[PDB]
């Protein structure tokens, strides 16, 4: 019960038009008619009338989920509630304050909060936040949940500097650092999956029961339309640091007695960040596709001849010095312009049985000589949808009513094994990442977000690898299906090396 | 070089089941060096004479060579074969005189004498000294004595029998044979490790081997053999003597050369002294449902008797070296099971991650496919001896006696198409007993059980025999019905049944 105001401070960019406006809408569509009033203040540096026209075009670009009365009433209310305003000068911020209290007077209720989504380019951060602190603070006990974007820095030093410079203005409890990959429906089912299936998996998470762990994100689309974001950032900081490390610290984490608790999850994942081996020179292998250097050459004009050392595919080996993962290797690899686009967290058990019966009667749900594995399929690939795949000989898993037993094509091969072998589950309704992330911002659930202790622990993990890998020339690959086995690699002891030397 | 071979078990069925055929094959391989062949039994001499004539009637031959030469070679072997009845020491003196008479008939020279024992063990003593007192050969000749596969039931009986027979004959002049040491791929593990010196020296580690399996599965239950089987058991008849020997063959550190034929004998004991002890949790034990009724029927036993004799046994072996400290070695054998297979499988752990798709994985280049090195020896889906090397590992190098195998497609060995393997096969199918008799005539001693290694292998299973002296076996229905009843797992250093 209370009016909640959501303001999108960023300039209307590409992803601002693509994902976020549909996200806020969907956010309005879930919680409408529950005593919560709303105000969707479009904010940018553009003209007010032109901003109103562009933002109304954005409101007309939205699509309701698959009744015409539902679409008509909710699109009319969404056109009524949302309003653009100019954000060029400092006194326009208290003009926004006047607008917010005016819309509170129209709502006739008590203020509940003020969400300030940031999407601005990183040329300036202190002026907008200091104007928010000057005027745009809320009233009687309303919270102020601001959200920052993905680029946080290039080392631990810049990340710490920006964390203190932005935590001067706002509390760290108020802030919501968004992770895209934590909103994916299979990543968000890892800890609940371990929660209602701890009776038959906690006896198997050990070092003496797990062969290997692979956290995989393959992509076919290269750096098209996104080159200038990529030459400074690199694939280690792009996906491994902010997506793969968080699912890595989600699988290898001691579960608390209440996963629904907030702070226990972050303290246990900090425990995982403290109980892991450091990274060396030889624990990582990198590559870049041949079109990347000439793409950077043709996108930015620099004198003489230039060759970029930016990694585009990377594989790292991670060991966790514990009583749980002492000998288990953890492979995190990702790259673009590969031969496939897929994403999965796959834990592979070790072979420990000899079967008296031959392969003529090796049933999928009975014998223990067929491989045992758990796959969290995030999406794409041959399956497309997100999935939870259990080997049938392990156990019968329990998943909530949001997921159901799916029936894919029989005989489809995943890691050399037929699909029929897996107990496969898929969600009963697909949801975007940003929609559930904005719903969690509105609900104030900080379990799916990043605190600065976790961010600096991640940067202290990853920075020695980055400064060691800052002078190695990567191995070129043609990309697509023409790669063959040029990027394949082995792990020997705590070191990674390519299969086919050159 | 006239050699006098005497078979002392002519009344037995195994004499003309394998031994007469092996002696005929030895003549066919070695026909000029003179030969003489004599037989002996505790049988009436006319009945013994018609019996060895009947044994000489049933003689097979290779099909490649012409039957016209086969007929005259068979007539020559019929000429050289003789029989003699033995009761008292004067009869063995007459045997020595008849041996000298055969020297004066053809080839007046004693190259040596060979004695083959096939009698039941309780008469092994006195006949032996009947050889020792009078039937010794000449000055420059040698004497060879061959004994059968039983060597007692523990280290106590093996030590007693070895010390009883060590008085008459020396270690240098005594030969011991087991049944499955004559297999050609069993005789090919050390030549394979010898030839692949540059390729396989960096892979015989703890760093690359996941597990080692040695299986000898059977589908035939002992029907009339169960009187012999009841006091012996599956551990003593195959696991103690054949599977242990192959294990030592694959686990021993290879010498400077195998042709020296002496460092092979001493490098085998280093596997024995480094083998850790066997506990009662290292073995699983089963029997089929009809074995109790089988011992109840032929042997005079009460109707409430339930034997505890094992027919199926799986044991776990750990060695403790700088090579294979944590690698498990699973030895399995059984009766009335599904597939009559015999092989020795080496499995390597999964080491690679492959970027390219599973639909584009070459059998000869992608390391994500399983790597294996299999010595198949008997009666599988192949039906022939084979040395299977997966193509992603390395290109194997076998000698001229082994050819590359043309395998039919649609064949699944260890979950993989035969194509995946670089399989090989011998040119000539030679039996085990024939090449063992050829080695007995040759005197190479690397293919025979010595006195030290026999006792070294008996005290390793005697605590397991005493530990499982009262454990009830698992009663499986037998045949193909035992799907998952006999499946087992190894947890650390323990074995347990999957089903309760
Ligand atoms: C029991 C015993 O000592 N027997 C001896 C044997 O050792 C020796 O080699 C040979 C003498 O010709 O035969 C006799
Ligand atoms: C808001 O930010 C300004 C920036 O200088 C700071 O002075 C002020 O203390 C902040 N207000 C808080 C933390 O309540």
């Amino acid at each position: 019960q209370g009016h909640v105001s959501i303001i999108l401070l960023g300039a209307t960019g590409d992803l601002a038009k693509k994902y976020l406006w549909q996200g806020l809408f969907q956010l309005y569509l879930d919680e409408a008619g529950r005593g919560h009033s709303f105000s969707f203040h479009g904010a940018a540096l553009t003209a007010p009338k032109q901003g109103q026209e562009l933002m109304a075009k954005a409101l007309e670009s939205l699509s309701c989920p698959k009744a015409p009365s539902h679409c008509a009433e909710h699109k009319d209310q969404f056109l009524q509630l949302s309003q653009y305003r100019q954000l060029k000068t400092a006194e326009d911020y208290q003009a926004l304050n006047k607008d917010i209290e005016a819309q509170l007077q129209h709502a006739g209720l008590r203020e509940a909060g003020r969400i300030f989504y940031f999407s601005v380019p990183p040329f300036a951060y202190e002026d907008i936040a200091r104007n928010i602190n000057s005027s745009c603070r809320p009233g009687p006990g309303a919270w102020l949940r601001v959200v920052l974007e993905k680029p946080f820095g290039h080392d631990h030093f810049s990340a710490q500097q920006l964390a203190t410079e932005l935590g001067t203005f706002f509390q760290e409890e108020e802030m919501y650092r968004v992770d895209h990959y934590l909103g994916k429906q299979a990543v968000a089912q890892i800890l609940p999956f371990r929660d209602q299936n701890r009776k038959a998996l906690d006896g198997l998470w050990n070092r003496h029961h797990v062969e290997r762990v692979e956290i995989i994100m393959k992509e076919t689309v290269d750096a098209e339309g996104r080159t200038s974001f990529y030459e400074e950032y690199g694939v280690i900081r792009d996906v491994l640091q902010n997506h793969l490390t968080e699912v890595l610290t989600l699988v290898a984490m001691e579960l608390p007695h209440n996963v629904s608790s907030a702070e226990a999850v972050l303290r246990h994942k900090l425990q995982v960040f403290q109980a892991l081996r450091g990274l060396q020179r030889g624990s990582a292998v990198v590559g870049q596709y041949q079109s990347y250097s000439e793409q950077v050459r043709r996108e930015l004009q620099k004198p003489d001849s230039f060759h970029s050392l930016t990694p585009t595919f990377a594989a790292v080996l991670v060991h966790i010095d514990n009583l749980r993962w002492e000998g288990v290797p953890f492979i995190l690899m990702s790259g673009k312009a590969l031969d496939e686009r897929v994403g999965y967290a796959r834990i592979l058990f070790k072979n420990q049985a000899c079967c008296v019966q031959s392969e003529k009667h090796w049933a999928a749900a009975q014998s223990q000589c067929l491989p045992r594995q758990l796959v969290f399929h995030i999406g794409h690939g041959d399956l497309g949808s997100p999935a939870v795949l259990v080997s049938r000989n392990l156990f019968r898993p329990s998943l909530p009513s949001s997921w159901k037993e799916m029936e894919g094509p029989p005989g489809l091969r995943l890691f050399g094994s037929p699909l029929s072998d897996y107990y496969a589950y898929s969600p009963v309704r697909e949801r975007d990442a940003h929609s559930v992330l904005l719903s969690h911002i509105f609900h104030g659930r900080k379990n799916f977000f990043i605190t600065t202790e976790n961010l600096l622990a991640s940067w202290n993990f990853w920075t020695p690898l980055l400064e060691s890998l800052a002078h190695k020339a990567p191995r070129l690959y043609p990309g697509g299906a023409e790669n063959g086995r040029l990027l394949d690699f082995e792990f020997s002891s705590g070191r990674l090396f390519f299969s086919q030397q050159q």
